[PDB]
């Protein structure tokens, strides 16, 4: 449910309410209010509040003492779970116990705070199908709110929209009678699980949120124009839904997959995993890598996954291989910040390496402004035949923290790396990596998954960027990490328009 984010609290509320209404090991979480990136942890401890920094520059979410992950969600469950795990600076035990529960609506798909009743109609009438809703400001009801629903069958009166109002009195909702509750969201679960039934007989099912984001790509301008004026309240919105994302990383978390992962909690989903056949018959567990599978879901597809380990080099080169893929994206520098990113898995240019079982030729290295193209020759040892050729594009200037201030470079990379897979008969899903695989990775692959359906289809389709992130994130953790990276998708999209225009 994710209730215990607080999108819109100040660091002095957050210790009043954790004093006022939460115990010790009460805990919310928010974010800081001029700084993108930044979030705070807010834990009641011994009738005190403590404040745990949370930053993401891009790649991951980094708890100060304590563990990198993919997503807060992802963040709350391990500590809700884990006693004596987050630790103080000193090294006392934190405990999360009690999520302190957020009434805010702002970050609900339903919830479309300044919106009049026909404009409400308008909305519904046109976008929405049977079970669609949304909730509104009351305009004639100062405080008040007002549910809006369409039923019928997908202009002949065959349908219709129903308001029903929604009291505010003292700081409890109600919709006239029956049950009064603490917050919006409380009141909508209720009536999306027990619907309301008129007299007559119709059922105001509350079957899916009205769809706002889903444009057409000649209108990427105006909309693009419209979140500039927020990019941040539709980002929130769809960080909201991650907690309906916790799906099993049993296989990442066995003893003999530990020191496969670059970080322990950042793992893939068992059911999109890369599952690795052939292996060493000695290897007890021989089937892992930190990688999934991203099939694009409403015809290329990619793998994204880690940075190899010094470890895991001979497992990407057997992924590579048993997946039939032709092309690699590495998305970060080998160093960046001094720190390792993704360690050299390819041998020096005109060099040949054996990689356990594979071996890889580098038949040649080619520099461009933004990336290099390194063609490599991957074979399998003893079979002369296996041979095939990987193109590897490595992006080279992709900033340190945040993201470029602009797409063209991004953009003509993916563009040259499309026709390459495009060129290469029955070719297998291209692999994008570094770092943990989820921030750069996820933000290139939704791009190229957006590009590819007005390069198809031209201007005259539609697209939903947030609706296309959340896909892509139920096959790996926190597909996509900022809402700076948020932004430069819908940049990229709107420049991909504008040069298309050119033409
Ligand atoms: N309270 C803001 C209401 C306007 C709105 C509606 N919808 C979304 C979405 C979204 C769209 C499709 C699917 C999914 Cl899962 C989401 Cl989160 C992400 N930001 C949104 C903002």
């Amino acid at each position: 449910s994710r209730r215990w984010f607080h999108p819109n609290i100040t660091g002095v509320e957050a210790e009043n309410l954790l004093l006022t209404r939460g115990v010790d090991g009460s805990f919310l979480a928010r974010p800081s209010k001029s700084n993108p990136g930044d979030f705070t942890l807010s834990v009641r401890r011994n009738g005190a509040v403590t404040h745990i920094k949370i930053q993401n520059t891009g790649d991951y979410y980094d708890l100060y003492g304590g563990e990198k992950f993919a997503t807060l969600a992802e963040l709350v469950q391990y500590y809700m779970e884990h006693h004596g795990q987050l630790k103080e600076k000193n090294g006392d035990v934190i405990e999360l116990k009690y999520p302190l529960n957020c009434a805010d609506p702002t970050s609900e798909r339903w919830f479309h705070g300044h919106l009049s009743g026909k404009e409400a109609e308008k909305l519904l009438t046109e976008k929405g199908k049977h079970g669609s809703f949304l909730v509104r400001e009351s305009q004639s009801h100062p405080g008040d709110f007002v549910l809006s629903v369409r039923t019928g069958d997908d202009n002949d009166g065959k349908s219709k929209v129903t308001h029903v109002m929604i009291r505010c009195q003292e700081l409890k909702y109600d919709v006239g009678g029956g049950e009064r509750f603490d917050s919006l969201t409380d009141l909508v679960e209720h009536y999306k699980k027990n619907p309301m039934v008129e007299t007559l007989g119709t059922v105001l099912q509350l079957k899916q949120p009205l769809n706002t984001t889903r444009i057409n790509a000649a209108e990427i301008e105006s909309r693009v124009r419209e979140l500039s004026k927020g990019f941040w309240e539709e980002f929130e919105t769809l960080q909201q839904q991650e907690c309906k994302l916790l799906y099993s990383r049993k296989e990442g978390q066995r003893q003999e997959n530990k020191n496969k992962n670059r970080y322990k909690n950042i793992l893939p989903f068992d059911h999109t995993r890369v599952v690795l056949h052939d292996g060493d018959p000695n290897e007890p567990v021989s089937d892992y890598i930190n990688a999934n599978i991203i099939m694009p879901e409403f015809k290329k597809s990619y793998i994204a996954t880690q940075g190899c380990l010094q470890n895991t080099v001979n497992d990407f080169w057997r992924m590579v291989f048993q997946e039939n893929s032709r092309v690699i994206v590495m998305t970060t520098k080998e160093v960046e910040r001094g720190k390792s990113k993704c360690v050299k898995y390819w041998p020096d240019e005109y060099a040949l390496k054996e990689y356990g079982v594979m071996r890889v030729r580098n038949v040649k290295e080619s520099a461009a402004h933004d990336y290099t193209l390194r063609e490599l020759k991957l074979s399998k040892v003893g079979q002369g035949n296996t041979e095939r050729t990987v193109w590897q594009y490595h992006f080279r200037t992709w900033p340190d923290h945040g993201v470029p201030s602009d797409p063209g470079g991004v953009l003509d990379f993916l563009e040259e790396v499309h026709h390459k897979q495009e060129s290469i008969m029955d070719a297998g899903p291209v692999v994008v990596h570094c770092s943990a695989g989820i921030g750069r990775t996820g933000t290139f692959i939704v791009i190229d998954i957006l590009i590819d359906i007005i390069r198809e289809k031209g201007v005259d389709c539609d697209i939903d960027v947030p609706k296309t992130i959340q896909m892509v994130r139920s096959q790996r953790s926190g597909m996509v990490q900022t809402e700076a990276q948020y932004r430069f998708i819908y940049m990229a999209v709107q420049h991909y328009i504008e040069t298309l225009q050119r033409r």
